[PDB]
């Protein structure tokens, strides 16, 4: 049905810029909306300035939206939960607090959205699997698309997918997290495994679309950078059974293509100074999410035997101290070849 | 084979800037590269300021690089041919200069490149399509890709495809116009119609990316016109019979993401105004690709029965005086639905 669902509460764990700007999405959806922070005073802080000052400095929460550090209270009476807890803390989260959470969603069969990107370094799965440990995986979908959150945060037009394997259940998050004005707006696929692999490869493509500027490279080669990389996302995602269909959508293509032109990203910065000569340890000073992913995805990749030319050659920079120029001349040293897309009609 | 190519001599006819800097990549692959320009005056011109001071200002031609009005100068001996010739004058070309050229290209088995992009208005044809009424299609491939002209004749590093039905010409193609420094890379393809029908659409699109930045949208919402559109260039190559493969490609999202963010470009100012309610009569001050082609291209696409919803809107906007703003709220009122791409793996 193209009829918006409207909820009573919606929970959001995790604090962060996309988080709060997702909590700001379900404000004009449901009636109440609380955030998960785990640290009490800042919740008190962020309550009293109407404002996550700590992540999203310079928009004001709307009046439905309570922050907390209280787990039960948190998802108690919440009709959908949205997941947004850093990769490398979600299997903790559920091991320490997530007990009566999980029984509380399996009980009510309560729609969980997972919104994390990243890949755990112990086990190299991605966040919906982590949390399908955790959850059943039927209730379980993912949103992933072109999503700055200042935009989303403030309502200026953005499109994302949300995915799950049985379609249906991503329709009806569809009909959950768009909006009224038509200002947020959700497409369905079935591709959970292409979402969350270009989610987290996106990051580590960053960093080099960084090295490029820094190369003294110019949008000609952004432009290549992102349609190359784009092939390795698709390969990765083949390997991991995914189906592939998110690859050449919002949370594929669209997603890398705008992560990859934000050129005050941290991933960004860190390719540019490390393009422009500075070694990755006069620049660590705050990880940007490219250089911690860039290290399990070449294991996972080697794990499954998938070649990533771009990404390869990124964590080389990046761990290896690899010159940027020598990188880039073994890329090239490839020689002449086609382009290595199927055609799509016979 | 990954061994280069290098010639005695090179033509290009079309002096734009795309041509122009064509013309620069050439000449570090032969050693005489002549272009064609119609005005004997300008030629002169050019050739004593060694500059392209016409449509290039501020690049130094190579020394190797001469201008001249002179057809059967320009062609004779040159081992490839480069078309950059608008669309809307290459067929009077051909008619009225181009019999002496048609017999050496045939004789001699001359490569021919069609760098040309748009839709001619009586014929609703392509360049190439053209072009291979007047030279045999076997000798026929076509360049397309990320390739802002500034950075390809400054030697910046670019990516493009080269597209023939038969790979091996392209790929022999690809030989000839990749640089010994690989500044310029050259990528094989068979998708001739998705190239061009991504050349032609990307400009049509580009007006919409600026009605966005007009209405006050974001980036979010440039990149899901970036995803959306290229579904409509994948609809109207598959109705023309390409086999689509370029699509997701260097000469479609490729150039279709780097076109759609060129703020500077014209085809974005125009659509920046229109989108701040400005008609277009008080807008036309040297016309904008995307205008130009949107009448056209909507008249292809109802000959076909493709529906292309950013395209037909934004026509509208340009041709039919319609609002932008019921533009935009006609096209999301489709409804909730599924991102509408096939899974690739199965
Ligand atoms: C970490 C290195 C980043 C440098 C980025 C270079 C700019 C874009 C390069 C794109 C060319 C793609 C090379 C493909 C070669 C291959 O498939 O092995
Ligand atoms: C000429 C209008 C341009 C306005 C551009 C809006 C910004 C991007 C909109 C992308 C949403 C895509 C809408 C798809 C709806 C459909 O398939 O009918
Ligand atoms: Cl230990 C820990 N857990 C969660 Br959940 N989130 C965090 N953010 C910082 N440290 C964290
Ligand atoms: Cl009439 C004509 N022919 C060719 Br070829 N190119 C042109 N450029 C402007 N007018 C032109």
């Amino acid at each position: 049905k193209d009829e918006l669902l409207y909820l009573n509460k919606a929970v959001v764990f995790g604090s962060g810029a996309f988080g709060t700007a997702l909590a700001m999405v379900l404000s004009k959806k449901c009636r109440e909306v609380c955030v998960w922070h785990m640290n009490e005073e800042e919740v008190r802080l962020v309550n009293e300035k109407r404002e996550n000052v700590l992540f999203l400095k310079g928009v004001q929460l709307a009046s439905n939206i309570t922050f907390t550090s209280d787990v039960e209270k948190a998802y108690n009476g919440a009709e959908i939960i949205l997941f947004v807890i850093p990769t490398q803390f979600l299997r903790g989260f559920f091991e320490k607090s997530g007990g009566n959470l999980i029984a509380y969603a399996k009980e009510k069969q309560v729609p969980v959205l997972v919104c994390t990107k990243g890949i755990e370094r112990s086990t190299l799965k991605f966040p919906a699997e982590i949390i399908g440990e955790f959850l059943p995986s039927p209730l379980l979908s993912v949103l992933a698309g072109p999503s700055f959150a200042i935009e989303v945060a403030t309502g200026v037009f953005t499109c994302v997918s949300i995915a799950s394997a049985d379609i249906n259940v991503a329709r009806r998050l569809q009909r959950i997290m768009s909006t009224g004005d038509r200002s947020f707006v959700c497409w369905a696929t079935t591709d959970t495994v292409g979402c969350e692999v270009a989610s987290a490869v996106k990051n580590v493509l960053a960093i080099g679309s960084g090295v490029a500027n820094g190369l003294g490279m110019g949008l000609n080669a952004r432009a290549a950078l992102i349609m190359r990389g784009l092939l390795e996302i698709r390969d990765l995602t083949a390997a991991l059974g995914g189906d592939g269909s998110a690859v050449f959508g919002l949370a594929g293509l669209g997603d890398l293509q705008l992560t990859c032109s934000s050129e005050l990203s941290r991933n960004f910065t860190v390719g540019k100074k490390l393009g422009k000569g500075l070694p990755i340890e006069e620049i660590q000073r705050a990880v940007a999410e490219g250089v911690a992913t860039a290290d399990p995805l070449m294991r996972l990749a080697k794990q499954l035997k998938v070649k990533m030319p771009l990404c390869h050659q990124i964590y080389e920079i990046v761990y290896k101290k690899k010159n940027p120029r020598d990188a880039l001349a073994d890329l090239l040293s490839c020689g002449l070849q086609d382009e290595g897309l199927p055609p799509l009609f016979k």
